[PDB]
């Protein structure tokens, strides 16, 4: 991805847009209680704990387009997913307005929470004023569309969340592009029974985990692998995104039936912004932030290693490649070994920077025993060995509890929390809830113990 111009919103005809400077971040009840050195990210260009220039800082992440055009790689990787998703029978048919808008089967209706962008954010209405959970009228949101239409600019927001010391100084926040709802609506018109397939369908088929239950699916995960693990990690993956990367993802749309509309991949690769006063075009690159954006970077994510494999490896067997891809991270198998340091060097000519798994030093062996997949290592359970527990470590965890953005909200975020927690182990699990009832906010909360946690598992298979 690469910023073509940035200028003056006044310039082009658009308002400025007013974005929040202040975190809702604040120290919780258990702020000494448990250890950790995450901070608020820097939402601002005046933040005092800034050690570089902020705007600078947070659009570093466009780091260009390494290619332009469709190679022969590209292009067998491509017709080599589209075949295997095409064993799926994805109905290509149009998703009517009213489960695009208030979901259906396999989709989840649009958040009422988050941003409705442009122009709406300019007009001061919100999605609460357009969107009716028991009436689920469409009257509204149809007018929306035929007087704004669609392409709208995207409004960007600094994300609100915690970071490292490092990228606080280093004012590397994270930015959230927000789709106006009207465009929003339209892709979930045109791509909504192909997000449903791919959310009921987690696995090697559709090489997504988009829409998982980690409590359930990492049971599966394991008898779906080849024998030998492979995996790394991108830094920047969605900026990094060349066009030729959305055009090969067209590609595979079309050979699935929906070449009827992928004028909208056009649209999150050569994208414009608002962000403040300014307006920006971008060539390239995912617009990030959003979960809308979660399935196609899955897909793209699929043809990057096929292609990968492809170039390094000639004559190797796509068939018997086996990997599921949430966004850019990705747990991945092959009966052979294979170098993730090759295919790393491989990536850079594509336009990918590729690292050890895990944030290691260097290329290791990836093993059942140290790959993780959504921060989750995978672990027998002692009794029921059949029974895989996600764990993710107490660290972050610990980072988390923390802080609060709503005290309102507390006893949903500790629940959510000792939700993660308990599959570290009984003992573990024990000494965070003694720790969390140690302070008054802690003593008032109601939550589970280990044995209902356990039990209510195995209930749920
Ligand atoms: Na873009």
């Amino acid at each position: 991805g690469e910023i073509q111009w940035m200028r003056p919103s006044k310039e082009v005809g658009y308002p400025i847009i007013n974005a929040p400077s202040k975190t809702k971040l604040e120290p919780s009840a258990f702020h000494y209680v448990f250890e950790g050195v995450k901070e608020p990210a820097v939402l601002t260009k005046n933040d005092p704990r800034l050690k570089t220039d902020f705007e600078e800082a947070i659009f570093s992440k466009y780091v260009g387009n390494k290619i332009t055009e469709v190679d022969e790689y590209m292009k067998e990787a491509v017709d080599h997913y589209a075949g295997q998703l095409m064993s799926l029978d994805i109905n290509t048919e149009q998703m009517c307005l009213e489960d695009a808008m208030y979901g259906t089967d396999g989709l989840e209706a649009l958040d009422l929470s988050t941003s409705a962008g442009y122009p709406y954010v300019a007009m001061g209405k919100k999605k609460r004023d357009i969107l009716n959970k028991q009436t689920r009228d469409t009257k509204e949101m149809q007018k929306l569309l035929d007087t704004y239409g669609i392409n709208l600019p995207l409004v960007t927001y600094v994300k609100d969340e915690l970071r490292s010391k490092t990228k606080v100084e280093q004012g590397k926040s994270r930015l959230i592009e927000a789709s106006s709802l009207n465009d929003s609506v339209a892709m979930r018109m045109a791509f909504g029974n192909l997000y449903a397939a791919f959310h009921k369908n987690p696995g090697v088929i559709t090489g997504s985990a988009v829409g998982c239950d980690p409590d359930l699916f990492w049971s599966k995960i394991p008898v779906l692998m080849e024998e030998k693990l492979f995996a790394f990690d991108y830094t920047g993956y969605d900026a990094s995104l060349s066009p030729a990367w959305f055009e090969a993802l067209k590609m595979v749309l079309e050979k699935i039936g929906f070449g009827d509309r992928v004028d909208y991949i056009d649209y999150l690769n050569h994208s414009h912004h608002l962000y403040k006063n300014k307006t920006y075009c971008v060539k390239g690159g995912m617009p990030a932030g959003c979960s809308g954006t979660s399935i196609f970077n899955s897909m793209i994510n699929n043809l990057i290693i096929r292609t990968l494999l492809l170039k390094t490896y000639k004559g190797i067997d796509l068939d018997h490649l086996k990997m599921i891809a949430y966004g850019d991270d990705v747990i991945a198998s092959y009966p052979h070994e294979v170098d993730a340091s090759l295919l790393a060097q491989s990536g850079k000519d594509y336009g990918l920077t590729m690292t050890p798994a895990d944030k290691s030093a260097t290329f290791e062996t990836v093993t059942w025993e140290n790959v993780t997949f959504l921060k989750r290592f995978f672990r027998a359970d002692e009794k029921y060995p059949f029974l895989i527990h996600p764990v993710m470590p107490m660290k972050e965890i610990h980072e988390s509890i923390r802080w609060t953005k709503d005290p309102r909200n507390t006893q949903d975020h500790v629940r959510s929390l000792c939700l993660l927690a308990w599959h570290n182990g009984e003992e573990e699990y024990n000494k965070f809830l003694a720790k969390i009832r140690s302070v008054p906010i802690g003593r008032a909360l109601d939550l589970p113990e280990y044995s209902t946690l356990y039990d209510r598992w195995l209930d749920s298979f």
